């Protein structure tokens, strides 16, 4: 229920504790997680609508004009008015140029006592061609809020490019009444019970998963990295849909043991710990909200070479369980309580993560839509596997640290793991190594 | 109409010129140029059905069984019977192996006096996955007619997995039937006139085309070849049938309108030649046939920098229409007219080629394998198909004039091209090329 | 003279006003700023040897095993002895693959009390193809000392691959000692006579060039950038020596009147702040040493359009000798002492960079490694070479597109010659002559 | 001795009768037996004095000037000139480049009446590195190989600095070879000799019953792959040794142990095994450029009851009948006992064994893989000072990698040939599959 008025400082949420400044290095800067959103428009754009858009998208949600400030040693938000907020213009002469000014446009720092959160520009390059650019700090909302974002711009602009009127469902609540109820329904008790839940899990565990790289660890972590590109087939994403289901699992769990399977090929270790982000949104009314509601959980896996496929399937079952029935407590205060010093060779509790991007859901004379390369060239971990569901199969990239490995083991790692699935599929029930030696036949390369 | 008994020897028809053993190459084999095809079967697979469905599949259609005897100068193609054909079966271990037996047996020779065309492997990997080979040398069918071959064998194997009996419908017509309607509806005259329109047409023409490549070209060709991938986003193609439905042409018109716009870069000429296959198949009763309906014709095309694509669309529309009312005679009467004495160096009449191919509880899973001969035919050859995704398809180069950077290059700026269309629809093609130049190192 | 002991805090020099964690911003990093040098050797390679150089050379000179600790409000620096610097040694398989290792090395941190501030990197290609790395912090030294640093590893090698003793001469004074002397001559009263000049020369200036960009300035400085080359042919470059030797001026005088004169057709003002960085080396004994004796200068010229290129020549002439007389002042206490409050949308009491650099069995195939950075709007960097002039001219992405700097390039390159020809003409004519 | 003039056509040597197109087959093609040699180099290279040291060491040659024009029914020789043959150059960039380039040169066809029979290319990638080419049709030379880098060498560096080339003058040219060759010869001692290979070859079995992974095709595709061999330098002292002290040698254990490794797949009783062998008489030979490979093949006994020291001393004798009747060409034996030979079987043999006898810039050669199969199996091994370095091929219409690298694994029984010489080869091979 709406328990804000106008102008009151909230406190701020559970998840609220990942934004950009709160998690400062000194050597990278603060503005160096900033998240860029770039696409192409074809057809006949008017430009006046779409910044009209911009501004009711702006005037709709509230945390994209979210102030927070500095009271004691804590902060908290506060909501101003969308007065201010303007969307940039210019123009633009080639594709290269627009590489260019993206790459000059991305890292400019975000304060926290800004009244707006988001940058807007559109590029014009003919009256058919656009570029519409949209930055953001670390933190801000997430990928289920970027749908909700494009799908209710688009909404917007049709409704402002001919003259009616915007029709859009009425908010329910606002992210500052989430984190009062959030706060309300719970006594710290809890937060005790989930710490030391995680506190028992996490222990007797290695620092740093001993992994084979092709460069030796620097004392000091970089942060730069690249990604290679991975594709699945759908009839064996359809299989493997009906594995998981006769087991009475999900895709995300399958997944996630294809995953620890591909990486117990290069560590000796007979357990991983891999770190997952989760959706936070336990209420109807929080479905259609822009916020960031994401956690990060760390799977602590037994991966010894001589068991089944199917109990490690099991094992990823009840594993993933425990962990949505865990998931309230921040995964900064589980550093906090866990690494009191951290190493700045290797992140904390976890090098390696795995993440299941949820599904994504015509005029004659309508526009097309093609999304621009946004590579940041950075990595926090030393292997991110980031894979979505598509009509044509799983799409996804393997991200790794540049510190560590050259671009051909990605490549090979990613074919393995691409070869794996469908070796899971074809062989009942066949063991790790197994598994391992029939995904192995990549012709060395 | 049916006209052919048992035992009678029938014509060659028109698009039967380019079988296998009439082309012959002494330094490349009589196998160089088989067509295999490789799937990866995932389910719980009947062995037997599925090799029953094969064979009667080959029952059903003629051409899988025909054979052609020599006649003095000419051949003759006799229909066989449907015994002695069997589908070999295999056991192997890891896909290494599996690419090893494929690169082992496609090379494998066929003969003109074989009972059966078609060579059909089952390899059983574990219960649950199979690979399926089949294998035919050169000009025995088509595309279409290896969709048609791939619907009617599942449907076969659908219909015979279980107790149940096949339920198809009649073929009416067998080629036999085909090849003598054509030869009957036909005479001298026509083929006269065909050629004389496609002597006058390619006339003062030159013997090839001068495109700027990496390698120098050698005395002799080895037809050897790989190929680069091509993608194109949905919404461009959106934009680019709303453009071509807007200027009266159609996609492939504006297709091969790009092509020419981006070969136009690497060659200062002002006229092109471009290959492209096309179907014949004028007849309803044609068009669920297993058989050979392909033909290629030249398109001639002027490439001047300083007009605008909408009068390229226009010349393009113009020699389309041109070629497509006269494509019955054969490519290789004009190459036997117009050519006597062919350069080994380059492919004749036309060494660049573009082709927009047709679109598009127990149950089985379908993997194609990927199956590369290493083979290129000419210095050029763009392959592209049109699916619910967009464009998907492949460049196809001669390693002996380029490197694999500059195809890259190439197929990134046609890409590239096709959207600078799409958003300048007044440019010439100089402000096209220059437009999509702007790659970013590439 | 020596007038330091071991293991002796000495105090920061003049020029180590700017090393690199006293000019830190929050939102760029603290190792934004790292040079990074990676050479391609050719040939026989004896690889310990080569490290064993690498090793003799950071004993030889103590700047580069000099450590900062905070003392108040402060720093002092400490000599360590060179035992911890060891060379990393990597296989790299591709060329993709060490541009890739090369990208993650350079923005790796150092620290004020780091025991040595370098990192050497072999990489081995094959047995005949290897690559050397050398990274640094910002501040430690300057290109006069990498030169003499390549000289004397070479040397170095050369003389310890077969098995021979090295011969190099002997460092009479160390970079302390320089310091300690520079504190017992430059106190207060030349300190107090320099900012009166620099306060005196450079008041009712504007804050910022009024520079037509392509794009909309930021109100928060990005510091992005890119970089266009500069050609110039040996006999432009002979011509202009000569007519810089007619009018006892130097090479370096025409060459930024030049780049006034291009930079007068993108601005409405009459005034521009031009910054160059000038060396100090005010003794025999310091031509030889590793450290940083570089100070960045304002040149204040008027650009009038009407009046001949001569005249401007000779304002620089004046204006260069008045510099140079008051060089002593750092850079840092000119902004501290006339910009209290900066504005981040710009860099302060200028704008504009003229650099010119003075010039200079394994064969060596430099790598060049673009950073990608940029810290001011335009910044000119060219090089005296026996085939001419080389070098590039750098500028901030969020103001300009690549296509203006090369117009800007090209004009540049024209107008050099059109100077040459006619040295008697008018800014703007001049201008005109060279827009075509 | 000169028995040949200039314009003069000569007939074809013993070791000519099967060059590469005397032996065809339509459906192969011509061009699949040439042979590619590549090599790299690191370092400040003259470009136009190493195309000018390939030149002189075409001229300085003659079989690379050959040509072979039909006269009636049978082929002859004429020694053209070396003008016309040049050295083509290209600029490549990367190792993946390269190895495109080299795949698409090499199955260039080649025609009997061309002037020089070999193509050299020089690929530039930087002022230091370079990629030199070398491509030669088959049989045209075999020793040949390594003089003619000596002496391509030699004459870069007499190039180089200005100097003038020295090397050694070549008595006898191919063609007096051919001529003295047809001279010394009269056909009844080449009547008894294949008399003697027909009896020899008499009794034996059509084809080999080799157990294979898949079932044999109908026509054999002529198709295949390899694996390394690796042999350590104590046990091949070792083999010396014992080869020396039972007055045998090295070739001739190492033979008898891949004939007794090779009984245990077969269920027969004799083998049969093909080996090539130089043929260079006269001794100032060894210095010409030519073609002198004659495969003889070799009849064994693998009984798996006597010993292996008896099927040594066989073997002794069979190598050295081989060797005292190692005049006839293959082809003529081919031609004359089989009459019509199967399209899926090799001719009367399926498996050979092979020996191989054995400041400046950094060479480095860049071996390819050919991908073809004449044989069912193919062992060849060369002689380093770290021991034996080769491979054996296999034809892919009938084995498996894994089955291959099984029967290479060849190895161990060197070490358990030394360890007990005088047991029976079938406990032999039971001690010997512990792998």
């Amino acid at each position: 229920v709406p328990v804000t008025g106008p102008g009151e400082e909230s406190p701020l949420s559970c998840q609220q504790s990942e934004l950009w400044f709160l998690n400062q290095r000194a050597h990278l800067g603060s503005s160096y997680d900033n998240v860029q959103m770039a696409y192409r428009v074809i057809g006949p754009l008017d430009r006046q609508a779409y910044a009209r858009a911009f501004e009711g998208l702006v005037a709709r949600h509230a945390v994209l004009r979210t102030s927070y400030l500095r009271r004691g040693d804590t902060y908290v938000q506060k909501v101003n008015d969308t007065t201010g907020f303007a969307v940039a213009f210019e123009d633009v002469t080639g594709d290269s140029a627009v590489t260019e000014f993206l790459r000059a446009e991305r890292p400019r720092p975000f304060d926290p006592a800004d009244r707006h959160m988001l940058r807007v520009h559109i590029l014009t390059l003919t009256p058919y061609e656009h570029v519409a650019v949209v930055t953001r700090p670390w933190g801000i909302f997430d990928g289920w809020s970027t749908g909700v974002f494009i799908a209710e711009l688009n909404a917007l602009y049709q409704a402002l490019s001919r003259g009616d009127e915007p029709s859009l469902p009425e908010l329910p609540v606002q992210y500052a009444d989430f984190a009062h109820w959030q706060r309300r329904t719970f006594d710290a008790d809890a937060r005790a019970r989930q710490q030391a839940y995680w506190r028992a899990q996490l222990a007797d565990l290695p620092s740093c998963t001993a992994l084979r790289t092709d460069y030796r660890r620097p004392e000091a972590k970089s942060y730069q990295g690249s990604s290679v590109e991975v594709n699945v087939p759908a009839a064996v994403l359809d299989q493997l849909k009906r594995v998981s289901k006769e087991r009475g699992g999900t895709l995300y769990m399958t997944l996630l043991s294809a995953f620890a399977t591909l990486l117990g090929a290069h560590t000796d270790d007979r357990e991983l710990a891999i770190g997952s982000p989760v959706t936070n949104r336990p209420r109807p009314e929080l479905e259609r909200l822009v916020g960031y509601f994401i956690n990060v959980l760390v799977m602590r896996l037994d991966v010894r070479p001589e068991q089944a496929f199917d109990d490690l399937l099991a094992q990823a079952q009840r594993v993933t369980a425990a962990a949505h029935e865990h998931k309230e407590v921040p995964f900064a205060d589980l550093v906090r309580d866990l690494v009191p010093e951290p190493d700045p060779a290797y992140s904390p509790l976890f090098q390696v993560m795995f993440n299941l991007v949820p599904a994504v859901e015509a005029d004659p004379g309508a526009l097309g839509f093609v999304p621009l390369p946004t590579d940041s060239g950075t990595a926090k971990f030393d292997l991110n596997l980031v894979v979505r569901e598509t009509p044509d199969g799983l799409r996804g990239y393997l991200e790794y640290s540049t510190d560590l490995y050259a671009r051909s083991t990605v490549r090979s790692m990613a074919a393995t793991y691409e070869r794996l699935l469908l070796k899971i599929v074809t062989q009942p029930g066949a063991s790790l190594a197994r598994l391992r030696e029939a995904a192995a036949d990549g012709g060395a390369g």
